[PDB]
């Protein structure tokens, strides 16, 4: 599981669900010979996090999915904004850098789906969610027959949360001085994520 | 290893090297007990063409994937550069999917462990030069290296000699040229600025 | 191994060896997750046959190359001529149908080349030794640079021969008259030219 | 699985079916201790996906006994091949290649020991082979039986296909035309049926 220290966990849950809302390209990680199995995929709730379900497909094509089936659980991780910080921010000596980073990983017991009809369900899911949070509130009516020219060549799975690890590394670690430094030192950076980082920072700073 | 359709692949061997660097926060993934140890680690090259290379990163000695590393021959590493999600809106076109267009490099090698004092004090200072100049402010350690010292006996390292590279450059290169443009355009108009560049970079 | 009943063993080694030697596309069987690994590939002798070394080579790309990294042995099956035998050509009853075969499994200790030196002999190897056995003999001089090119796409494997189970079901249990009419009647026909001459080689 | 190159995989799912009649005598695959367990078995159907091939083997057969222990099978067929001199080509520079057919079916593995089921197995083998010189099995059922306790039987219920048909594709189209014309001109076994298949991929 993820070591996280005392001082970098959420102080409320909706960080958590957030991060995964936000970011639900997760990296879908399983042990393998030597090594484990790792795949970028598009995952969603079914509808804390525990005993509640998480869905995602991909490609029937990648050798993961036969892999999958000798599986029993599986790690599933999401990362969100992160950034290295600079000593120099914090205009103070000693010092030591850092990394200040947002992840979240989800254990749960794995499940195989290659149903159609679920597939069909999972995939349009996915576009609805994404649309609605990521999105630009997109209309597949027109695209739904395009959907079934391609539905058989994709895979799905579901994951049963068993426990959840949060990263919320934001330097809580230095004085509230110090990290008001931090968040401005991200915000005066165009540099992607740093804008998000900074909110996050602050969000945990706050009361 | 992680499957790369032919056209989510790097044309120049350079994107990879460069992800890397930019994005040195890797994650260190090792077998275990019912699924895998996974730990953000901060790495840097020792100093593809990176095959027999070598990876090195610290970890916190208390964190238990440090003891579990013990008895693992072999480990991954994943990078992650800018991505997002990419609406068919954008494409102005029908019918369409929408997708997630990313950038990562997973890393396979044999894992070794680092627990000389002198060894990891090389690591640090070498991480944090190396990050200086890369995402940094040119920081000057000096004034720091005694507290180095006693921040030292709760790191613990380790070496990733690489033996294959994946390299996962999803950027659009699936879509018309008039779509692509239209991507990177989208990108350039939103609140996503380093992806379209790479995607722009993808489709020169 | 192979069950080979005692009646469809080789009367003599060159049989095995020859086999061998005219049809070096073997198949390539490992362990696997679930089931085994098994890829077809072009195999040589390197320059009876326990203690013998296999050579070949197959694509980088391939993904049994990365698992062919721990396992420590391998099977290569060798498959020559064969064909469906039909009760009526017996003529007699009562009958069973049956399969005439020709085959060989080799075990051995597998070891992995990746050095471009080893895979460029063993590539060209291939070559000549194909040329001169299945070939036309055609010069690969002007195509040696073609192949340098070819050369960071390849990569190697030895088998250190540890056991050779060789099955020459040729009609064997039957009587000598019988086994004639079924060497006729593949020859009527048009691999049952090659076959009918391996059962004829039995039977002499 | 095995790695099959986009342009050798079949353009008609029909050639896949094709190649599993015309050469049913497949290789059975199991993992075994240090390496795999191989044995060349008689199979028949009950895409494919989903779908059962059904075969028999040796009782004494030790690969019988290891069957017990394995969830899944993998089960290869091989239709024509041979080795392609780029003397055909006409072309340089060139490299040779092999051109063949295989097809790899994954599946779970089921055993059978019952002797009825293994009557059915065995004279729907015998009537499948004969329609795929039609030999009538009917004087010989009484000699089926006086062998039938000596064998044993399996199925596979399939869950993936592999399907290898490398057939020059990889060549120019005039290229192609010289490889069939020179296969077509020669008697050895098996590069008619052979050329004609590289003539269907071309198509
Ligand atoms: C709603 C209809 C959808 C269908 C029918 C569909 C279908 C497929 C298919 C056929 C593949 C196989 C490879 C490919 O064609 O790219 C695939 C893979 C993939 N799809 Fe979807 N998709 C849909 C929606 C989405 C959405 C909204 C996303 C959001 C990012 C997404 C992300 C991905 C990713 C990341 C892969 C790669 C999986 C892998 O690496 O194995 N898809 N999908
Ligand atoms: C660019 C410079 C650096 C970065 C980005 C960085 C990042 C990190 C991260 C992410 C961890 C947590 C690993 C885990 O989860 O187990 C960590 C741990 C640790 N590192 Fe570093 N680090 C840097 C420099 C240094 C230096 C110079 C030292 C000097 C000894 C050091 C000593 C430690 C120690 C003692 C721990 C474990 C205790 C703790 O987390 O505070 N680090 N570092
Ligand atoms: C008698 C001559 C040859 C035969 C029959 C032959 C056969 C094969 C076969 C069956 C494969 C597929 C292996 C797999 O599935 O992984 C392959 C792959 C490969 N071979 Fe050869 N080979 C020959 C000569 C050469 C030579 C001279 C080279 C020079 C470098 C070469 C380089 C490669 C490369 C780069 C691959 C990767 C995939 C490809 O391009 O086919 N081969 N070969
Ligand atoms: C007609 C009813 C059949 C019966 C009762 C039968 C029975 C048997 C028996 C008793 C064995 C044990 C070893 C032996 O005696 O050879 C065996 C194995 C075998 N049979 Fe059949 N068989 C029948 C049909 C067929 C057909 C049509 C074929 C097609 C080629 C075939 C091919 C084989 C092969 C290759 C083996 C060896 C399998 C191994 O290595 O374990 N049999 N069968
Ligand atoms: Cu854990
Ligand atoms: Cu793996
Ligand atoms: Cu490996
Ligand atoms: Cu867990
Ligand atoms: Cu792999
Ligand atoms: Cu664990
Ligand atoms: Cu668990
Ligand atoms: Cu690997
Ligand atoms: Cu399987
Ligand atoms: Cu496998
Ligand atoms: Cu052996
Ligand atoms: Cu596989
Ligand atoms: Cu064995
Ligand atoms: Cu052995
Ligand atoms: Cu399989």
């Amino acid at each position: 599981s993820m070591y996280v220290p005392e001082q970098y966990r959420p102080r409320d849950a909706s960080w958590t669900l957030e991060l995964i809302r936000s970011n639900p390209l997760a990296l879908l990680v399983t042990n393998g010979p030597q090594h484990p199995w790792a795949t970028h995929v598009p995952v969603l709730f079914a509808e804390d996090l525990v005993g509640r379900r998480l869905l995602g497909h991909l490609n029937l094509m990648n050798p993961h999915w036969e892999a999958l089936a000798g599986a029993g659980h599986a790690l599933l991780v999401f990362q969100g904004p992160g950034s290295y910080v600079s000593p120099t921010v914090y205009e103070t000596a000693p010092a030591a850098p850092t990394w200040d980073f947002t992840s979240v990983h989800v254990h749960g017991a794995l499940r195989l789906i290659d149903d159609p009809d679920d597939l069909r369900k999972i995939v349009q899911a996915t576009v609805r969610a994404y649309e609605r949070e990521v999105g630009t509130d997109w209309d597949m009516s027109e695209s739904l027959e395009y959907f079934e020219r391609l539905l058989p060549g994709v895979r799905g799975f579901e994951i049963k949360i068993e426990s959840v690890d949060s990263m919320f590394k934001l330097s809580q670690e230095q004085l509230p001085e110090t990290v008001t430094k931090v968040i401005d030192s991200f915000r005066r950076s165009d540099g992607g994520r740093r804008q998000e980082l900074a909110t996050m920072i602050e969000r945990a700073a706050s009361d």
